[PDB]
């Protein structure tokens, strides 16, 4: 136990247990290149598969979201891949990091999470693992940013060319709790794909933004709760613009239904991952987009439909006393909520000094003062101009 | 010649010389794990020095566009050094490539070397050492996608903390015909910095965009002509807006005095770089900053200085007549004015009319460029006087 084993350029004490894999597979913290590594140990039985596994990553284009071994050696007993050490996995951030100074820190390895799988898809590769606990969290580089990695790849298939979909089989799934409906459920139709994936990352989504719990209840529940349907998101709260935002892409990503999951490139393209800055140029496009727009056509009538909530009854008479004074639009229209906003933004040099002093500065403040008092406009409006998805103004916000 | 080295997981024929590097180097093609690689093979003499490169890299944070090692290995007589096998030198492909289908894949090789410069730059290294022949053209990867990256780090500097600048020696200033003129000026009455590798670059981005010149001249005259200030760039047109746009980057960025050339950071904010519909967007932010500005301010008459001669004398007297159908002509504000007004209100004027300006964005905003090429450059230059404006942080880098 206070030993060193050299193979090759890997080198590692024994006594350094990082944690263990399946089939008597162990990772131990060691040395590559005067580096820091993580190294798994194989045992014979399992060479033939970390070789296939090795030669997958080997024939793939890299990603910096997606892991990269550093080295492999072989001796006459085991085979070693090292790859590089990381500050934590996604479960021990999320179990021990205060979150409270971090700001959209969790959020950008969400970000950086779908992107690493979205490159796996485009390769044709489905991972089927993904958990907080082979999600990556590398140390900080020279400037203090930290990324996710995607690790794991043991349960991956990459499919054919031409081939979509894969069908079931007797065996291993995934791990429990975090496998979709459609790999176990009973009146099945359609082979498994690549939003098995989508289903998993979107309970992640959830594990990281309420800080440790998952959508189908506690680890001895959730795959139960996961065949019958049963899922509950309510750390999102309903009156917090950044919850119903949330719960609006996390809804989707673990739907039921399989063909409801959007896509990883499409998760990427949500709301949940814009600027304050983007969000209010989508309130102005849509805003221009909708005005000379008939009252009675599908457009508007989308957006006004079931608005009333959503404006508050009247949203002026939800807005600050400034500019309640200085504002004839119709309070009860989410379109004249939007109208206004726009108004506001466009003018906002010529407005008078305690007016832009209740708005905040542009852009940030300014639309936060309409989403922290009206916290289903954007979620509500996201959805509304989906029909204008195809129009090319409209490419930045939509996936095509 | 016929024999294949082994050195720990690196092997290569001899015979496969891909080029050769200074002080006895040489490099070859072979292989690693089961890939094809680039082996620079060093002579015990350089050994140290070899070392030394290697350290900084490994110490250094990785980035996409500069060259990552992917062996190091050592025998008796020699160290040898893998990187990733690429498709071609940003020389190689200037010299052996049709531009006319790569569309934006030049500008973008530009785009990925700034920035390999910048993140150089941010970790406090100059690289000194700029050049089309050590800038790699990687291979495609699974969806055709190509990249540059920055490599020979044998003359670069990393500066101590604190430090901004590198004194001149006697030694070793560069590779001839790329080296900025404060390393060699008589007169220098300041310390080499970084923008000794923007001067490289600038050069370079006039190398690829003009596919082969270089703006101080033939090879032979190249050096000479940098120490005189005589520069010409004269493949770039004066009436086409994306030359305009080119010339107006690259003049600063091989500019004789150090102090007037972009940072790495800057340089990637220019309107060089950007897409036909940021373009756009910028005449339209321009026009709301301005629109109530006052006349005799200090930003529109830095807008209107020169102004006659950007819209033509009479700007409504050069557009077609479906738009003459429905301001101020020697106005550079009135012509972004009606630009933005018609964008604006595009869904709602005459069919005939969207069709002569062509549609959203990209059509739309290459009826004013092409008609007016220093509408652009002449509205990026006046506008810096709102850079530190939170508004326009997409436009310039504060
Ligand atoms: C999760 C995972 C999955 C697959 C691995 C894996 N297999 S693979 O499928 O990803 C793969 C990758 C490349 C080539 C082949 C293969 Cl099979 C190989 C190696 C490690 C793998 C791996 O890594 C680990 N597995 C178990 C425990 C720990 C780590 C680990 C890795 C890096 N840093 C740290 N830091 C510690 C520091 C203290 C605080 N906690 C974090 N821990
Ligand atoms: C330029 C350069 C500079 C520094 C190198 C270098 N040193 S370094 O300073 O970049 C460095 C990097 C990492 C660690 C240490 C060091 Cl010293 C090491 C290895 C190669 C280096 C290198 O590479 C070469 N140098 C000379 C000739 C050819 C290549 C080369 C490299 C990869 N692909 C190809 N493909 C050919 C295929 C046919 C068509 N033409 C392109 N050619």
């Amino acid at each position: 136990e206070t030993s060193v084993v050299i193979v090759g350029k890997i080198s590692f004490c024994p006594k350094d247990v990082l944690g263990h894999g399946a089939e008597g597979t162990i990772v131990y913290r060691g040395m590559f290149d005067n580096r820091d590594v993580a190294v798994k140990r194989i045992l014979p039985e399992c060479f033939s598969f970390a070789d296939r596994e090795v030669q997958l990553l080997r024939e793939s284009d890299e990603h910096p979201n997606v892991i990269r071994y550093f080295c492999t050696e072989k001796d006459r007993q085991f085979q070693y891949i090292a790859i590089e050490l990381c500050a934590a996995t996604l479960q021990e951030y999320v179990e021990q990091k205060d979150f409270a100074h971090l700001g959209l820190e969790p959020i950008t390895l969400l970000q950086q999470t779908t992107s690493g799988l979205a490159h796996l898809h485009s390769l044709n590769i489905v991972h089927r693992d993904l958990k907080p606990h082979n999600i990556l969290i590398s140390m900080p580089n020279a400037h203090g940013k930290i990324k996710a990695m995607i690790s794991d790849f043991g349960l991956c298939k990459k499919l054919a060319v031409g081939r979509h979909s894969f069908s079931r089989r007797s065996g291993v799934p995934g791990t429990e709790g975090w496998i979709a409906p459609e790999m176990l459920s009973e009146d099945c139709k359609e082979n498994p794909t690549y939003t098995v994936d989508i289903f998993s990352a979107g309970c992640v989504f959830y594990y990281v933004i309420s800080e440790g719990s998952h959508p189908f209840g506690k680890s001895l529940q959730r795959q139960a709760n996961i065949l019958l349907g049963a899922c509950s998101l309510d750390c999102l709260h309903p009156e917090k613009h950044e919850d119903v935002i949330a719960r609006e892409l996390i809804e989707k990503m673990i739907a039921m239904d399989p063909q409801k999951r959007p896509s990883a490139k499409h998760v990427l393209k949500h709301p949940f991952f814009w600027s304050l800055e983007k969000q209010l140029q989508f309130f102005q496009d849509v805003s221009d987009r909708i005005e000379k727009e008939s009252l009675d056509g599908p457009i508007v009538k989308q957006l006004e439909r079931g608005g009333r909530a959503v404006v508050k009854m009247d949203w002026r008479e939800n807005i600050t006393v400034p500019l309640q004074t200085d504002l004839t639009y119709k309070g009860g229209s989410v379109r004249d909520l939007l109208r206004a906003m726009r108004n506001k933004k466009h003018h906002y040099r010529e407005l008078p000094a305690e007016v832009r002093e209740t708005l905040g500065s542009l852009p940030d403040d300014f639309v936060c003062y309409f989403t922290s008092r009206f916290p289903h406009l954007l979620a509500h409006t996201y959805r509304a101009m989906e029909l204008c998805s195809h129009e090319r103004l409209f490419q930045p916000y939509y996936f095509h």
